[PDB]
This record gives C-alpha cells, sequence and structure tokens, in this order.
C-alpha cells in the first residue's frame, strides 16, 4: 500500500502478512466460489500493482485457476497496449507512461507504480485496473468451478422459499449470461422451478411480481 | 356475383362449381357447427340472392336445417313486407321495389337483384340482408346442434387451461342468451368449472381477472 510522507512524496508499506494469510485462507476454504471474487478486492483496496502479484504469489499452488487469471491479465494489457500506445520518444529525466505490463508490475518497480498512482498531472491507477483484470479472472474462475448451474436448482418439496431463493441467486452470480438473461431467469425460471405450492401462490400474485411481493407471499408456505 | 361491363352496366357470373364444392363439404363434415355460420358468409361474399339459394339448393338433403333456414327466411321477409311497404303504385318502363320474397330471389330475376343491388339512386344491397336472414337460420341451427351445453363444460384434472377455454369459448359460441349472461358466464362460470388447482390460482389472481391474465397464470398449472 501507499502511505504520504512530508515533503508531498508518497512511500510503499509492504501489505500486512495476516492481510495476506486472510486471502491465502479464503483461496483455500471457497474454492475460487463466487465469494471469492469480493473478498480479493476488499483484501486488494489501495494495493499497487507489486502487491497484486505477492497476494497471486501466495496461492500459486492453485496452478489451473493461476493461468486461467493469467491468460486474462495478458488480453487486457494487450488491449492496454493498443488503445493506449507509447505516445512517442519519451523526454529524457521522465517517466515512462505505463503499458499493460507496468500496470501489472511485471516490467516496472513499485515506485514507478507509485510515482504513475500519484501522479500530479495525468495520474493512472495502476493498481486499480491491475485489480479489474484479475477479477475478470477470479470471475472466469467462479463460473468455471461452479458447482450447481442456475437451471438445475429447484426448490426441495419442504424447503422454504427464501432458501430456494438464495440458491437460485447464488449460481446466478457464476452465471456470466447476458443481463437480459439474468432479468428472464429471476422473472420466469425462479417461479418455473418451485415446489407445486409456491408456484400456484407465485401464479396466483400475478404478472411480474418483484422479488420481496414472492418472498412475502411464500414465507411459511410449506 | 356480378362483374360489371363496358357501358356502365353490370351482368351475372354464375358462382364457381369448386366454390359451391366447398360449401357442400363444410356443410358435410361440420355438420351445422359454429363454423359453418362463418364459412357461409365467407363462400357468399358478393352473392346475388340467386346464387345464395343455389348454395341452399346444393345441401338440401339436410332437410332439418333447411327447415329451420326457411321459416326464419319468410319472418325476416314479412318483417320486410311491413316495415318496407309497397311505396305506393309503381311508375310503367320501372322495376319494382324489392319485397321481403324478391330479396330472397324466389319471385325475382337476378337481373331484378342486379339492378336493386347497383341502382344508381336507392341501391337496395339484396344479398347481403338475404345473407343476414340465412345466417339467423344458420346460427339456430348451430344452436339446436350444438353437442355441448357451455354448463357442462368442466376442465378434465389434466386438461391444460386453454383447451378448456378453448371448449368453453366453442360452446358459448352457440349460446343463444343475452351478452351480459355470455360476459357473466365468461367472467364467472369459467373460474367455476375448472380442475381444483387451476381454480386456486384463478381466485389468487384476484376480481375480475382479464381472460390474457387467466391464461398466463394458469399456463403449466396440472
Ligand atoms: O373460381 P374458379 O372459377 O374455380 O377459377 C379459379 C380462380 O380463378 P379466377 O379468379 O379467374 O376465378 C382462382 O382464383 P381465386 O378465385 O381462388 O382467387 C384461380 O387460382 P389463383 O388464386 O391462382 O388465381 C384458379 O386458377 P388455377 O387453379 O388454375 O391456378 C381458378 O381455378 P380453375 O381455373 O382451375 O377452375
Amino acid at each position: 500500500p501507499v502511505q504520504q510522507t512530508g515533503g508531498g512524496n508518497y512511500i510503499h508499506v509492504p501489505l500486512s502478512p495476516r492481510t495476506l494469510n486472510a486471502w491465502v485462507k479464503l483461496v483455500e476454504d471457497k474454492k475460487f466460489g463466487a465469494e471469492v471474487v469480493p473478498g480479493f478486492q476488499a483484501l486488494s483496496e489501495g494495493c499497487t500493482p507489486y502487491d497484486i502479484n505477492q497476494m497471486l504469489n501466495c496461492v500459486g499452488d492453485h496452478q489451473a485457476a493461476m493461468q486461467i487469471i493469467r491468460e486474462i491479465i495478458n488480453d487486457e494489457a494487450a488491449d492496454w497496449d493498443a488503445q493506449h500506445p507509447i505516445p512517442g520518444p519519451l523526454p529524457a529525466g521522465q517517466l515512462r507512461d505505463p503499458r499493460g505490463s507496468d500496470i501489472a508490475g511485471t516490467t516496472s518497480t513499485v515506485e514507478e507504480q507509485i510515482q504513475w498512482m500519484y501522479r500530479p498531472q495525468n495520474p493512472v491507477p495502476v493498481g486499480n485496473i491491475y485489480r479489474r483484470w484479475i477479477q475478470i479472472g477470479l470471475q472466469k474462475c467462479v463460473r468455471m468451478y461452479n458447482p450447481t448451474n442456475i437451471l438445475d436448482v429447484k426448490q426441495g418439496p419442504k424447503e422454504p422459499f427464501q432458501s430456494y431463493v438464495d440458491r437460485f441467486y447464488k449460481s446466478l452470480r457464476a452465471e456470466q449470461t447476458d443481463p437480459a438473461v439474468k432479468n428472464w431467469m429471476t422473472q420466469t425460471l425462479l417461479i418455473q422451478n418451485a415446489n407445486p405450492d409456491c408456484k400456484l401462490v407465485l401464479k396466483g400474485l400475478g404478472m411480474n411480481p418483484t422479488l420481496e411481493e414472492m418472498l412475502t407471499a411464500c414465507q411459511g408456505v410449506g
């Protein structure tokens, strides 16, 4: 992370060992589950690219997922090296502008990452861009390791409607389908895959029942 | 039918044999079913009374129904001979105005029917008036031969709600009851005679559910 010091300059404070150990624990227990994507973001907040590399280096043993996060990073960096091209011959005595690889931290020092992150002129938020690239990689890992598909989720005959709602929305988090497909699933598939009685109360509510109206109506049905 | 020819005058083109044979087929297969009433209208469009008589003469063997269509025609002609009385002594060299019997074509030539149908002054649409009289006769035949009464129609335990709706409305077409009785049947009897589950979803919808709302709610119930 970065702390400001007297003179208006900034320095690097290494991520706490227990901040790194929390990340490890999460990846070892949730197995790249939907929750890992937000868990990574909260534990990587205010981090330079250098620190994000260490967090990944602490969870490298999960090689399959790391290979997926690594192929997504290279592509989001290539797109940065195509749409943010070298401006031209950089003047001497000046830091080069960041390339996709600098945003990652692989070809750049943490100080360079800090100089960009806090440029008085055109600050480049290299830490947040790289966290966004890794979140695309982790979300692809959440989908690949997702244990139950949205379609398979079906309310148990006795299962309370809210727990069936809880499992239905958790699988939808993994789904990478178009947002309209997500809206049609929450409005059509969720009434389609409910136990016989809850299905009669939901159809009873009428057309386009909101989730609050559906949860309120099926509370204690079954 | 009637075609216009050079000089501004009109002539008669005999109904096609296959237009007449379609009519026969329909009456022989639908057995004066609700569908016969519209089927007659489409196959009698732009016909003089003379042609409508031939269509009836092609389906005379159905004597019982023909006797009903014939008693309705005589009464709709008597009402025309009472409310459209002979104006008075007709001038010589002029076509007499049409009487109920002329509208039928029984006491009138097709040319007279055409002269009225296309009078430059007060054209009388004898072909359409007679088609309307026969439709009253066929509709009475649809009701007399109707196999299932609106009340008897009751959704099967597994029957999809739409098929029960299809049979319920087909019997209502035969019903000659006041329109309010028709509106109360479609809004009350249709929910009353549905299988136990669909009846619970329809009551669930609330008061005065539209048919679209009822079909949408019971789709896939049972
Ligand atoms: O009504 P018909 O006396 O039996 O004649 C019909 C009629 O032709 P006309 O319009 O000249 O009367 C058909 O037209 P429609 O009345 O059905 O619209 C036409 O068929 P098209 O729709 O293609 O015009 C068909 O001609 P064909 O079946 O040879 O294609 C022809 O029937 P016939 O000549 O066989 O008697």
